[PDB]
């Protein structure tokens, strides 16, 4: 099976092709990003819309979302030699039906990019300030249709990076 | 709450100081790659023991297994502003007390460090022979004792990474 030579693969896919970074990002740095901030969209979504999510689901789902770009950058021999209970879970994140998990990773996706502008911006990088701006628009008028985007935008990206580092 | 600062921050915190790598990795990389790795591992133990273990709390808990590495290197800012669902969700993760959930991580952990001792040693890099010879007999000595770390061994880590990606 190439599932594990796949989860390191990611690190050599980059991200923002033609724009100028301080910081080159790949794909496993935005795919824990992005698991991280799926996960706190779906505990505020449950009490908001008074829910439960399978986490365990999402969580696997925004795992592996970008699986794909270590073929077509930014499906049978991953189940080469795989054993039952891989390749279903496998098939079962592959092959998702569930729209609602899909929504929120799709958001999610779309918090991480506006957050990595974020840092640029911050770093001094003004080629980013434009995508910022498209990005925090489009993010604007997601709060507006789903209220646990709001509550996020409210909880983290009001001082997003942070002034000062207080841990 | 500084959470989705950290979560960033964790890009900032390298590993294997002291050693020449051909690729610095940081914590957020690793820590996508040990998501993944317990993942894997948990179903292959589930599978080979007989038993259903709670992976959304698994998972979670390798999200954040290294995040106190943002100040020590390699807790009441974390809460500030944070609503009662990602507090009680962070607390649980921040002072687990579930065994087989730890010791699940820190195999999948063992099991990281080996990998990316293999990739050095693939890319040319001498220095990290020694350090894959000691992972690697750490590691098998460890199969001795959990069959579903033979198992990961035989299904990923005989020919790890791959001499020729055919995805
Ligand atoms: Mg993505
Ligand atoms: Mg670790």
């Amino acid at each position: 099976s190439s599932l594990l030579d796949i989860i390191y693969q990611l690190r050599q896919v980059p991200r923002w092709d033609g724009s100028f970074q301080f910081e080159k990002e790949d794909v496993s740095q935005h795919s824990f990003s992005v698991i991280a901030i799926s996960h706190i969209l779906c505990e505020l979504k449950e009490t908001l819309e008074g829910k439960k999510i399978n986490k365990e689901k999402l969580l696997l789902y925004a795992l592996y979302h970008d699986v794909t770009e270590v073929v077509s950058t930014h499906k049978n021999s991953l189940f080469d030699n795989l054993p039952i209970t891989l390749s279903d879970t496998l098939s079962t994140i592959l092959n998702n039906n569930d729209l609602e998990i899909q929504e929120i990773v799709e958001h999610a996706d779309h918090v991480d990019a506006y957050c990595k502008s974020c840092i640029e911006v911050h770093r001094g990088n003004k080629d980013f300030i434009s995508i910022q701006r498209s990005l925090g628009d489009k993010l604007d008028n997601l709060t507006k249709e789903y209220p646990y985007l709001k509550e996020f935008q409210n909880l983290f990206l009001k001082d997003f990076p942070l002034e000062n580092k207080n841990y």
